[PDB]
């Protein structure tokens, strides 16, 4: 149970991220070094599932070989139809988890969505993650909180917002980048003219000028304005592409 630090597998925010292997047992693990940090451990204490990374201790957090779902998007072309749609079942099958137990992650972006070795994809960081459920009770959000060109567009002209539909506003981002290798808009505001473009429906232009007919209609349910009108999860799920067999 005498860990080594073999490599950096990650930098960046507060701490880096080592793969450490067991001295005896010689299990792989990954560790996240940090000197806020008591509710990521708190959040992670509750995770159990398949597409998101398992917590073992304090942080000590399921080994991820395949690397970052953002370094399988080859620039200006995504990947493969195929690919892109079993990824994006997995990451479903993660989100409606947390949403179930009443966990937003709050930061979707394929600079978090791992891969095991089997290409299985994982949820993490939770480092901005926070409850919206709690005895069967929702609580609205607040604090204005990820990354501007996956953030939904309520986030930035409301004081406050529903979680879930921001998690699936942020998804389709996600899928907007594995079919065509590029982010839609730095920003869901008005002031940003490939926004205005997409809410005219000009999809002859980049990036949805390059995704095929079926996937960009559900991107076009999924990124609706108003929140209420967005796709909820159960329902993609019925969506012809989603369902697609590929
Ligand atoms: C390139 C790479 O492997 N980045 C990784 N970051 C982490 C990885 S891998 C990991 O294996 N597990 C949990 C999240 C931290």
């Amino acid at each position: 149970e005498d860990w080594d630090l073999v490599q950096t597998l990650g930098e960046g925010a507060y701490g880096e991220v080592q793969l450490a292997v067991n001295r005896v047992t010689e299990e792989a693990v990954a560790v996240k070094i940090v000197d806020n940090i008591k509710k990521e451990i708190c959040i992670n204490k509750m995770l159990n599932h398949e597409n998101v990374v398992k917590f073992y201790g304090h942080l000590f957090l399921e080994y991820c070989s395949g690397g970052e779902l953002f370094d399988r998007i080859e620039p200006d072309i995504g990947m493969p139809e195929p690919d892109a749609q079993r990824f994006f079942h997995q990451l479903m099958a993660g989100v409606v988890y947390l949403h179930g137990i009443g966990i937003t992650h709050r930061d979707i972006k394929p600079e978090n969505l791992l891969l095991d070795e089997r290409d299985n994809l994982k949820i993490s960081d939770f480092g901005l993650a926070t409850v919206f459920r709690y005895n069967n009770r929702e609580r609205l959000l607040n604090k204005m909180c990820g990354t501007l060109p996956y953030v939904a567009p309520e986030l930035l002209k409301r004081r406050e917002f529903h979680a879930e539909p921001v998690d699936v506003w942020s998804c389709g981002i996600v899928l907007t980048a594995m079919l065509a290798g590029e982010l839609p808009w730095d920003q869901p505001s008005d002031s940003c003219q490939e926004y205005s473009d997409w809410k005219e429906k000009k999809t002859y232009l980049n990036p949805w000028k390059k995704i095929d007919s079926a996937p960009l209609a559900l991107l076009h349910k999924i990124l609706v304005e108003n929140p209420s009108a967005r796709i909820t999860i159960p329902d993609i799920k019925k969506d012809r592409w989603y369902n697609k067999p590929l």
